[PDB]
């Protein structure tokens, strides 16, 4: 049983672990966990030159760094050091396994604190338009996955997706962003036909320029909202990469895509690994950030839009249920074991005619 | 020796720990964590009821609150509630022993992180004017900290202290904010004349009224920037809580303290409890706090008015020499064992004539 003391210094070191995610997310910003990376112990204003930074924020950097035992100090010489196996999960060498990405997020909703705080008594959310750095960041790390593994691990999940995409296939990703996705396909499968949807008329833009850039002619880009589609048995291929959760209409979301797919077609929906339930996220690593940041974001921006509010959590049941609601009967549920995240969700469409 | 899989877990666990201290800060400014002590065991739905909030948002809340292994939740009942033990320290009932009051600061400092990482590549300083609420709040906490100790533990702790005051001396509070301290000395010390010192006009004047509201006639505020006064051989005692590492010019503040009191004076100065050395503080709890309150507001604030930026953890070593430095031959550092963050530093002037 834990006590009152025990209790105590829980929180008195969930406290320093914040100030310590700060740090680091101050750490990545500023570069300064890259540069340590490549430098022997180092003292203070060695470290600064190295980084082209200020001393003074640097050495109070520094400090805390090392009582949250992430730098290491030596006294006799006044020298800091990041250890390699830390620097190897704190530096933008590691791309999308780099965690001090995931710390940028303490400040992000720290940002939004007082907002979704009003919220609790007024009801609503705050809109999707407050969060430009944090979309922002979640593009780039999305960006660098897709790069990394959606060609030679994720499409590889759904059993015959690859060579279907090699013989030619109608292909579209519903809520692209800028594209990459669709880039990196349209790349890899010259006979499929590839549209990337996205609600924002910039990236929409930004998709169409690249491909002109590229001479990807089988790459298209259109601006709508998910929630109000006229596609109908347009694609034999949909993809969903995190984005249904967030809507302020996930089930109208979910009936369009089912609509846009043809008979045989398949969608392929990525979204978070966590269950519907409570009791079974406690104890697993990451579900109090996964429900922080649904509180104070995923959440919030579907209730500002009068939304269904299903949030990051909504879980494996829910989505599937849902799935089955907008028409599928045939879902099946993969995991890579080097992602904790992520649930694939496969969900064909039966290959009856209208 | 630490591995890349034990340091990964590590930093996770941080990563979940501050979405849990953002949490706990909305549960504070909510009256959440107030309404769960006063309840037994509930739904999310009489919880909310309850607080007079919005259900979805206390819905969500209440799962990252559970994965955080703060609230219980039972899964047969749907039902949760907060361990009393628990309870104890996250609740406004705790006052100044209230842990769910520090949790804000995590929140407070993102607000300025990218404010503050500009200053790693540009210098200067975020101003003072920057952080209305983190002030408002540091004057909540220190209010309440005065009420309950000010008069019988901390003057006792300088010997001969509180007969002085009984007696009849000329005190002097430099930092007062809106006199707090002085309202308490001026109430328990009726012989005694009591001067409160603050930068703010608004604070000075609520002070004013304040005493005129109360009918003591012996205690009256000035405004002056600490920095520069004229206060030569006119006080016995001079307070100074909390003020001094946050200066532009911590010295010259101590030379002007020096010189503000009479032959024979005493000096009780309050400042955070670390020492200079960092290799001192690791280890010690609260001080990756201390050095994140450092970087992204006490030094930069300093640092703002081209300042000498000594920041939080400027350390007792140091605090000790500074004191020699504005003239103080006989100083000693006393502790209170139910206070881990503050030193109280008792300086004494020589009673020798100019």
């Amino acid at each position: 049983m834990e006590t009152t003391e025990e209790f105590g210094n829980r929180f008195v070191a969930a406290i320093d672990s914040a100030g310590l995610a700060i740090l680091v997310s101050v750490g990545h910003q500023t570069g300064l966990l890259d540069t340590m990376a490549g430098l022997p112990p180092a003292t203070s204003m060695e470290i600064a030159e190295a980084a082209g930074l200020e001393e003074r924020y640097v050495r109070e950097w520094l400090g805390g760094m090392t009582t949250g035992q992430i730098v290491e100090y030596d006294a006799g010489s006044s020298t800091y050091s990041l250890p390699a196996h830390r620097a190897g999960m704190l530096t933008r060498a590691a791309g999308p396994d780099n965690l001090a990405v995931i710390a940028q997020f303490v400040s992000l909703l720290g940002e939004v604190e007082q907002k979704v705080i009003r919220c609790f008594r007024e009801g609503g959310g705050v809109p999707y338009s407050e969060y430009p750095r944090f979309h922002k960041l979640m593009a780039e790390m999305s960006g660098m996955v897709f790069d990394a593994a959606l060609i030679d691990v994720v499409l590889p999940l759904v059993d015959g997706l690859p060579d279907r995409l090699r013989s030619g296939a109608d292909v579209a990703d519903f809520g692209c962003g800028s594209g990459r996705a669709v880039k990196l396909m349209a790349q890899a499968f010259g006979a499929s036909r590839f549209t990337g949807i996205d609600f924002s008329d910039e990236a929409v833009a930004a998709g169409t320029e690249e491909a002109a850039r590229l001479g990807l002619a089988n790459a298209t880009f259109e601006r709508h909202d998910l929630a109000e589609l006229d596609k109908v048995g347009a694609y034999d291929v949909i993809t969903v990469f995190d984005a249904i959760h967030d809507q302020a209409q996930p089930a109208r979301v979910l009936q369009n895509i089912y609509r846009a797919l043809r008979p045989g077609g398949v969608l392929l929906m990525v979204d978070i690994k966590a269950s519907s339930q409570l009791e079974d996220n406690v104890g697993v690593p990451l579900s109090t950030y996964l429900y922080t940041t649904s509180l104070m974001h995923c959440m919030t921006v579907s209730l500002a839009l009068d939304g269904a509010g299903l949030g990051t959590v909504w879980g494996r049941q829910l989505a599937t249920s849902m799935l089955a609601d907008a028409g599928f009967t045939d879902v099946t549920v993969a995991e890579i074991e080097s992602d904790v995240l992520n649930n694939y969700y496969i969900a064909r469409k039966l290959e009856h005619h209208h």
